[PDB]
């Protein structure tokens, strides 16, 4: 049929999409700022269509639910046909790939350690070797779901205490994750994506230092709806982005070029 | 039909595909040894299909001939129906991905800068600000792509550089390349992707580094011809190796658990 609006989901996650500060007073996707909402408009330029920006209703990334088998979160509006596309901060996974469509990779990263400046932590290792600093990570997501699965020794321990530490050591949001690590005293350090972190870094009251080096090595896709005929023009713009820099350049628009830390 | 042994096509570029030192006395696949050999062999058991290895006749990654119109190198191989598969550091591009499909990346990587240990450059506008060093890449492939497009200022100004530059500054193979920085004294630096140039920093006789950062971020992936079945099943192994952690592991496996200098 003729072009219709596609509808995007999305989620509120600084510095992707954020609330411009009077958002109160505007309406429609100009309410919206950041990284990801630059990218929406690129990717809608080179694929030549109109789009509605959405926030996902349950606040969250996407996982089936254990119980209900029903995915939630953005995955889920993409699954269920509720949204055309996700752009957003999205980590490539298995368990995603086969149910939704992932663009090449826009932006790479790694699951790192986030702790209050001073933290005698420098290391994954050291958090499992010790019980003094407690640490936790998003309830739902790719880092939460590398530890349930993680083989590997070190990681596999974090993940028995991590699962049943009491109170949660889990949070609801990277917001809430960095509150706790701001507010512990450095007794909490937060396990959080590489990106995520390195932008909180260079933000007031400039508290916060990311520690190591990555857990691993990933990267965040525009996802679209198995089989969507969508998918392939999203892809190829991704790579047209990228390979003129206009990647590289939001990234620091977002990330540096405003940091508040110096 | 039933299934049939599958044709890989790869290249001779340390440390992804070499020969082993007691090559002569061998055949088939086990003359060759490395990381993408290592690769093939995980993909291949995770996809159950048996393969030959066979190192790409023009010794090219892959371009279309400005000329002929004919794509050669692995790219080549595929679009033509000589090789069902290329599991190689084969770089994920724009022009590539309109004419094959590429699983998502299985390693990420940058063009980066090598120079002989001494010489007083630290960044491509370094290279770009002067004439006493002379500087190039390989002949075909990404790189010299990237700098043929640009649009961005320094790097369309070495551009400008190298494609006049008499006698050539560009080379037929890294080991040529690196080759040639060696043996410069310091009045060659070459340009070429991070992972090869990591790799070569930790190869005797040492002396060679890596300076500056990344020009740009992308990744390696293995590619099929457009539309292959091969395809899906190709991609979730390789979302499910790196889960594994198996592909961090492969990587200290042949780049930095033997480096030759400390
Ligand atoms: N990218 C999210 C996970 C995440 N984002 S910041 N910290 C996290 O754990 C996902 O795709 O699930
Ligand atoms: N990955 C190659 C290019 C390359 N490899 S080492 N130095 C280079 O320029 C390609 O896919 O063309």
């Amino acid at each position: 049929g003729a072009n219709k609006t596609v509808v995007v989901t999305t989620i509120l996650e600084s510095p992707y999409v954020m609330m411009k500060k009077n958002h109160e007073m505007l309406e429609g996707n100009e309410r919206y700022e950041g990284y990801c909402v630059d990218l929406a408009a690129e990717i809608a330029k080179h694929c030549g269509f109109k789009y509605k920006l959405t926030i996902v209703g349950d606040g969250k990334y996407g996982a089936r639910d254990a119980d209900t088998k029903i995915w939630n979160g953005m995955v889920g509006e993409l699954v269920y046909g509720k949204a055309d596309i996700a752009i957003a901060p999205l980590t490539i996974t298995l368990v995603r790939e086969e149910v939704i469509d992932f663009s090449k990779p826009f932006m790479s990263l790694g699951i790192s350690i986030m702790i209050k400046k001073g933290t005698p932590i420098e290391s994954a290792e050291d958090l499992s070797k010790q019980t003094e600093i407690a640490y936790g990570t998003l309830d739902s997501g790719s880092t939460k779901e590398f530890f349930r699965r993680s083989k590997i020794a070190v990681f596999d321990k974090m993940w028995t205490y991590m699962r049943s530490a009491e109170p949660s050591v889990f949070v609801r949001t990277t917001a809430e994750g960095v509150a706790r690590v701001r507010k512990s005293k450095g007794k909490y350090a937060y396990l959080l994506e590489s990106t995520m972190n390195e932008y909180i870094e260079q933000r007031k009251p400039c508290d916060t230092m990311k520690v190591g080096g990555n857990l691993d090595s990933k990267g965040y896709g525009i996802a679209t709806p198995k089989g969507s005929s969508l998918g392939n023009a999203v892809n190829l713009a991704v790579l047209k982005l990228n390979e003129q820099g206009l990647l590289d350049k939001l990234k620091n628009k977002w990330w540096y070029d405003k940091g508040e830390c110096g």
